[PDB]
């Protein structure tokens, strides 16, 4: 039950970690560039990892998410935890307030174009096969 997918609150999306370096959202169910590795690597702050593909999610000084080739500071996200039971991930290198968010078509949002009351940056990490 190690592995976990992203949902998105929005759009029946879940989290891909795409082999192109690209992040999107899927609604399909054998993806398997949806699956994750989420490890706290720090008080409240977690990395991402996309398994099949390798890639860690980050942020760039854009505000824009990518696959990463390795870790570095711009896979660290702040994870916080909603009352509603959904948890949001911010730009941990980035002091923005920069969410990981999906549009309703799935594709990623910039950064500065996100806010922690939308409903496009609330995920819930669950256990696949858990
Ligand atoms: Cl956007
Ligand atoms: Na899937």
């Amino acid at each position: 039950m190690r592995l976990r997918r992203l949902y998105c609150r929005t759009g029946g999306f879940h989290l891909q970690i795409l082999p192109d370096g690209r992040v999107d959202g899927t609604r399909e169910d054998n993806s398997p560039y949806s699956l994750l590795e989420i490890r706290a690597v720090e008080v409240g702050v977690v990395a991402i990892k996309g398994v099949k593909s390798g890639r860690y999610l980050a942020m760039n000084k854009k505000g824009r998410l990518y696959g990463s080739k390795h870790f570095t500071d711009e896979c660290k996200f702040k994870e916080r935890l909603l009352e509603n039971g959904y948890n949001t991930y911010s730009s941990a290198k980035y002091r923005r307030g920069w969410y990981v968010a999906l549009n309703k078509n799935g594709r990623p949002k910039k950064g500065n174009r996100t806010r922690r009351t939308q409903k496009a940056t609330h995920f819930l990490p669950l256990p696949v096969s858990g």
